[PDB]
């Protein structure tokens, strides 16, 4: 199915490429035709053709191909240097996280976990699921876009609904919930 294919290139392309044989590039970037080889080492019968349209009709806009590379936009545990094109006109973002997470937020901002970007959402709703992977207690933290903006902050396009940010100041938290 597809959900099964691309639970697998997720997992290829953001954690473990090594493990199939690839290398990815400073920009997260592999061969789609070697992707294909890897997968078909667990799904024999997928095609390059079925990856493409995987890529094409995913709700979340996960991945990026251009040329004969593929990558995962956003949620490598691995050094990438991602160079989405700049969101500009967000004027709110948010960020979700657990409640024991505030006291350190608020005394240091909110700052990425080695990951070197902060995961940020357009919406409320998808900021929630996002928190709800840390725990129960999820708290959504409003984020003055312009105010990282003016600060300096770069906030790019990571995904159709993600967004990413070297780091938030305190100043730029608006509310909780
Ligand atoms: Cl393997
Ligand atoms: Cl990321």
């Amino acid at each position: 199915s597809r959900f099964k294919v691309s639970k697998l290139m997720a997992y290829i392309l953001r954690h473990s490429p090594w493990e199939f044989g690839l290398e990815p590039d400073e920009e997260g970037f592999v061969s789609i035709e070697e992707l294909v080889n890897a997968v078909r080492k667990v799904y024999p019968w997928v095609t390059e053709e079925y990856i493409r349209e995987i890529v094409e009709r995913d709700e979340k806009g996960r991945y990026e191909i251009r040329g004969n590379k593929i990558r995962a936009r956003y949620g490598h545990s691995y050094p990438v240097i991602l160079r989405h094109e700049e969101d500009k006109e967000s004027k709110v973002l948010y960020h979700g996280t657990v409640r024991r997470n505030l006291k350190g937020i608020m005394r240091e901002g909110i700052k990425p976990m080695k990951r070197q970007y902060v995961h940020l959402s357009i919406n409320y709703e998808d900021a929630y699921n996002t928190g709800m992977r840390h725990g129960e207690d999820v708290v959504v933290l409003i984020i003055d876009a312009e105010c990282l903006r003016n600060k300096g902050y770069k906030i790019l396009k990571a995904g159709k609904k993600v967004r990413i940010v070297k780091h938030v100041p305190v100043d730029c938290i608006s509310g909780i919930l």
